[PDB]
C-alpha cells in the first residue's frame, strides 16, 4: 500500500521515472531532472520491502539468483510500468519507468506538417533519430497510426519491447516483440520478406546486417522505418555509411540516395514555463540535389542544401527550429544556444 | 579480528602510507617511503591468514582461495576506509593495505587544468581517463563524479572493482555497484544499466572488447560515460580502442568513437623538484570537427597534428606542451621532462624555439 | 634404508661440490661436477632401485601426482644438509630422477668474479637491469647477490616472481615476498597483474618470455621501480635487439624509446672452465647506458652501441666480453683456446693480446 | 523476364559453374528457375537443388528433380553437399556461396563434369 502511493505520486506529478535507493528519499524524474520527494530517506529494509511488494514469488527467486531482474507489471486503474531491481552497496535498489499507452497527434507532439506527409510515402527508408527519450517512439507511433488509419496494407513492427499498441484500423498490423514473439531482430528480418509486408518498423540501425535489411526492404518496394541515436541529418547519413568497409561504401551511398525519403532528428528541451518539454526537430527531405550529393560522396555539403529548402519542401535545420522556438519564447536563449550545432549561425539568424 | 583493527589504527595514527603483513617479519608500515617494523614478534603463517581473513566476506574468501589473488576495499567505522591486496607467497598469505581518504580533493588541489572542470559539465559523451596503475586516475574521477553530484539533478551509476571513493547523495542519486558482491560482473552490470535510467556512468577499465561496446553504446545513446585505460597519450588511447576489435567491425567502432568521444586525459605522476611529493603531468585531447572526421576516416596519425595548435581556445594540451610549462615553472627537472616526453626532439624545439 | 641411501647419495653430491645428481636404470648414480657428469663408484641401478630412491624423498600426495602423470617437479629439504629441486619422470618403463642443489649461502661479488660496477647496480632507485646468458651461466647467482645487497641496505619492498623459486631471501632491512609460479601464483601474467597493487619497490620478473612480460617490466621501470629480468642472449646489443624485435614493426618505435629511458644495465654472462682444470670462472660483458647509448637506442642505431662500449671502461665501469676475456687471459685464469672459443670477434682479442 | 538470348544458351551447357549474382531481390531465383526449367524440359538427367528456403517448385519433366529445403529436408548446406556426389547428380543448385566450404563444393562439382549453379551478392562479374 506504500508502493501504490509512490507510483500514484509518480503518475500524478507527470514524472517519467521513480528511483528507490538507500539514504535518499524516493526521487521522481520530471522533465528530465530528478526531484526528491518530501519524505524521510529510505534504508535497506525499506528498499527491499518496497521493491519486493511489486514482485511475484517466482520473480523474487530469479532476482536473488543473479542480483538483477527485468520485469513489467500493471497497477489497476493507473498504468503499466517497467521495473529494474538491482543491488548496490549491499542493499536493494529499484528503478520504475512509466509505459505510455495513448498515441498523441502530430500537433500535440509539436511535429511539423511535413511529418504527416511522410506517412503517405509508398516506399523508401524513413529514419527517426536522437538520444534516449527524444520522442522517437511517439513520433513513430503517430506515423504508424496514420498509415493504419489511411491504408489497406500490411504493417509489421519488430520492437524491443513493444511500446505503443496499434489495433487494426484499415491496415493489418502485426507487432513482434523481441525476446517473446521472435528470438531476435536478425531472426525477425530473415522471414519478414516472406510475410507480405508493406510497411515495416525495424527499430535501431544497430549493425551492418540490420542496415542491409532496411535498405533491401526500402529498395524492394516497401516503406521501412528505423531509428539511430544521431542528432542531425548529416551525422545520421554518415553513421550508416561509415559502418561499412571502404570498398563497399559506394554501393551503400548509391542505395541510400535512392531509398532515403526523410531524416528526423529530435530532441526534447525544457519549456521556458518550467513545466513540460517541447520538441526540437531537424527535418531533411531529400531533393534531387541532395540525392546526387550522397552518391558523389559530398556529404559535408548537405547541410548547406538544407538551408534553402524550407519554403518549398518543408525542410528545417535544427537552428531554424530553435529560431522559431526562441521567437515564440517556448525555450530560453541558454537552452537554445546550448543545443544549437552552430551558435554563430543562430546568433546571426536571431539578429538578421 | 580486533587485532587487525589495531594495526590499521596504528598505520593511520603513525602517518604511514602502507601496511605490510608477511611471514617471518612483524607487521611493517611504510613511513616517508621507507619500511619500518613495528615493535611486535614476527608473524607466522597462521597470523597472516587470520589477520587478512578478518576483513574479508565469505565471497571474498572463496574468490581469494580460487585465485590466490584479491583486490578489495573496506571501512573501519570511525577511522578510515582502506584498499587491500591479498596474495600468496612461499605457501603463505600476505597482505598490503593502503589508506583511502574520506575527503575528495578539488581540481585545484589536484593540479588539474580548468578544462577538466568543464568536462564534468558535459551532458553526453565518452570521457577517458588513462595512465598506468596508480597514476592518479581514480583521484581525478572522484573529483569529477563529486562535482556532478553537487551540481546536477541526475542519476549517476558506478560499477567498480572495487569501489574506492564513496559518493553519498548530494543533488544526484548515486548508485555504486561493487563487482563480486552487488553485481556478478561488469558484463552483467552493463547488461542492465540501460534499463536503470542512468545519466552518468563510470565503467572502470576498458579491459576487454565487450566493455568497450557497452561504453560506446552508453555514450551514443545520450549518457555520459567515464572509463579508464592504461595508455599514456591520446593517439595510443584511440588506437588501443579501435584495434582490439576484429578488422571487419573496426569501421563501426571508428564511427561510434568519432561520434561519442568528448575528452581523453592521460596522466602520469612525476616527482616534485623539492624531493617530497608528486606533481601531475597530463595530456588533454578535446575533439574538434577535424579530429572526429579523422577518426571516422581511419586517419589516426593526423589526430596528433591537429592537437599542437588548439591549446589556448579549448584547453587542449599535448604532453609536450604540459611538460614545457612544468619546465618553465621549474617544477620538474630536465631528465624527468625528457624522460617522459614522447618526442624529446619536439620538446627541444619548443625550448630553444 | 632406501631413505638412508637417498640421503647418502644427496650428501655425497654436496660434499663433492656437484651440481646435479642423476638416477636412472643401468647406470650407477652420476653427479655433474663443473658441467660434466662423473659416475660414483657403485653398481648400476635397476628399476626397483630408482623408484625406491626417488620415492624416499616424496610426500604421499607427490607420489600420487607423479603416478597420475609420469611427471613431477618438486622441491624439498634435508635437515642439516641442503635443499634440493627434484624432477622425477619415466623412461624405458622405469623411474628416473634428477636432483639439483639450491645453495643456502650467497657468495660475495668478488668471489663470483663480478666487477665493482655490479655492486652499484644494487643501489639504483629505479630502472630495468637485465642479466642474460645460456642456461647455467650464473644468472640466478648474480641476481641473488644483487638482491641480497638491496635486502641488506634498503628498507623497501622486494617482490620476486619465479618459476621456480631458487634462492630464498630472509627479510633483512627489506621486506621480501617471493611468489613461485604454479603454487603461490597461477602464472607470471597473473602475478604481474597485481604487482602494482602490492606496494613494491624492487621487482624480479624472470625471463622476458613474451610481450606482456616485457610491457610489464617496462611499466614497472617507468613508474619508479627497480625491475630485474633475464634473457638468454649473449651480448648487450643482442639483448637489446631481442627485446625490441619481438614486437610488431609499428610498435617498435615506442619500445626503443621506452628502453632508452629505463634501461640501467645489461650483464651477459658465461661460465668457462678454468685453466687449472677445476672449477669455473665468470666471463661477463657489462653495458651501463650513458647519454650516447640512450640516443643510439632511440635512433634505431643498435648495432653501433658496441663501439661506445669499447671506450667507456675507465669512466662508467663498462666492459665488453672481449675486454673481460683479455683480463682472464692475462691473469691466466683461462686457456687461449677457451678464451678464443668464446670471443665474438677473435681478431679483436688477438690484437688486444699482442698490445 | 527480360533476359538476353545468351542466358538460354547457358542452360544448354553440359558442365561447369554458372553464377547468378546481385543484391537481395534482384531477380536471381527467378532467373535460375527459368534455367532449371529449360534443363528439366530438355535433359534426361538428375537435378538436385538445395535451398533455404525453396522458392520455385519444379515438377519432374524429362529430368528427375529432387529439391531439399534446409531445416526440413536436410540439416544444412554442409550436410546436403557431403553426400551429393553419392546421389548421382548431373545438375546441382547450391545456393549462395556464403563460405569457403560451399565454394569448394561448387568448384568440385563443376570440375568433375557436372553443371553447378550458385549465387553471390556481388554486383559485377569482376567483383564476383
Ligand atoms: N514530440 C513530443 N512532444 C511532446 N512530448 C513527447 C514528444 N515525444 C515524446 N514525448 C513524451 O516524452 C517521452 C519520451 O518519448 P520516447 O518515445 O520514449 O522517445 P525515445 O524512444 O527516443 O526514448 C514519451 O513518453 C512522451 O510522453
Ligand atoms: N595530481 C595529484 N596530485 C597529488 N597527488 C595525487 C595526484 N593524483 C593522484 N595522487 C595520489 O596518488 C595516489 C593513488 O592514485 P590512484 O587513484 O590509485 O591512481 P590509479 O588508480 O590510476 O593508479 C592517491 O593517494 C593520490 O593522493
Ligand atoms: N659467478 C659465479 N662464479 C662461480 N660460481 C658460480 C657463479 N655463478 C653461479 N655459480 C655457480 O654455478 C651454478 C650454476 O649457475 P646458475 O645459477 O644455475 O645460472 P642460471 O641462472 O643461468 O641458470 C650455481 O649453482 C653457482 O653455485
Ligand atoms: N526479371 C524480373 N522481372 C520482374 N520481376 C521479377 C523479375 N525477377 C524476379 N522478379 C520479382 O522480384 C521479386 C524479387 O526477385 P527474387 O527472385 O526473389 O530475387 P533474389 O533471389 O535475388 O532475391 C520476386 O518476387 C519476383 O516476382
Amino acid at each position: 500500500a506504500n508502493m501504490h502511493q509512490l507510483l500514484t505520486e509518480l503518475v500524478n506529478r507527470g514524472g517519467s521515472d521513480l528511483h528507490l535507493t538507500t539514504n535518499s528519499p524516493p526521487q521522481i524524474r520530471i522533465d528530465g531532472k530528478l526531484l526528491p520527494l518530501d519524505m524521510p530517506p529510505l534504508n535497506a529494509v525499506d528498499t527491499k520491502q518496497l521493491c519486493y511488494s511489486i514482485l511475484t514469488e517466482q520473480q523474487k527467486h530469479k532476482f536473488e539468483e543473479n542480483n538483477e531482474l527485468d520485469l513489467s507489471f500493471g497497477i489497476k486503474g493507473l498504468s503499466r510500468f517497467r521495473g529494474n531491481v538491482f543491488v548496490q552497496r549491499g542493499a536493494v535498489a529499484g528503478v520504475f519507468r512509466v509505459i505510455p499507452y495513448k498515441i498523441l497527434s502530430f500537433e500535440e507532439l509539436g511535429l511539423p506538417p511535413v511529418v504527416r506527409e511522410l506517412a503517405e510515402k509508398p516506399r523508401g527508408l524513413v529514419l527517426v533519430t536522437g538520444p534516449t527519450g527524444s520522442g522517437k517512439s511517439t513520433t513513430l507511433a503517430a506515423i504508424i497510426d496514420k498509415i493504419n488509419t489511411d491504408r489497406h496494407e500490411h504493417i509489421v513492427t519488430v520492437e524491443d519491447p513493444i511500446e505503443y499498441l496499434h489495433p487494426h484500423k484499415s491496415c493489418v498490423v502485426n507487432q513482434r516483440e523481441v525476446g517473446a514473439d521472435t528470438k531476435s531482430f536478425k531472426n525477425a528480418l530473415k522471414y519478414i520478406l516472406r510475410q507480405d509486408p508493406d510497411v515495416v518498423l525495424v527499430g535501431e540501425l544497430r549493425d551492418l546486417e540490420t542496415i542491409e535489411a532496411a535498405l533491401t526492404l526500402a529498395e524492394t518496394g516497401h516503406l521501412c522505418f528505423a531509428t539511430l541515436h544521431t542528432n542531425s541529418a548529416v551525422q545520421t547519413i554518415n553513421r550508416i555509411v561509415d559502418v561499412f568497409p571502404s570498398y563497399q561504401q559506394p554501393q551503400v551511398r548509391a542505395q541510400l540516395s535512392f531509398v532515403l525519403e526523410g531524416v528526423l532528428s529530435q530532441t526534447l528541451l525544457p519549456k521556458a514555463s518550467g513545466t513540460g518539454r517541447v520538441l526540437a526537430i531537424e527535418v531533411m527531405v531529400p531533393n534531387p540535389a541532395i540525392r546526387n550529393l550522397i552518391r558523389e560522396d559530398k556529404i559535408h555539403q548537405i547541410y548547406s542544401q538544407m538551408q534553402v529548402g524550407q519554403e518549398k519542401f518543408g525542410m528545417m535545420t535544427m537552428n531554424q527550429c530553435l529560431y522559431g522556438l526562441l521567437q515564440k519564447r517556448h525555450i530560453t536563449m541558454d537552452v537554445g544556444m546550448g543545443r544549437s550545432p552552430d551558435p554563430d549561425e543562430l546568433k546571426q539568424m536571431l539578429t538578421s
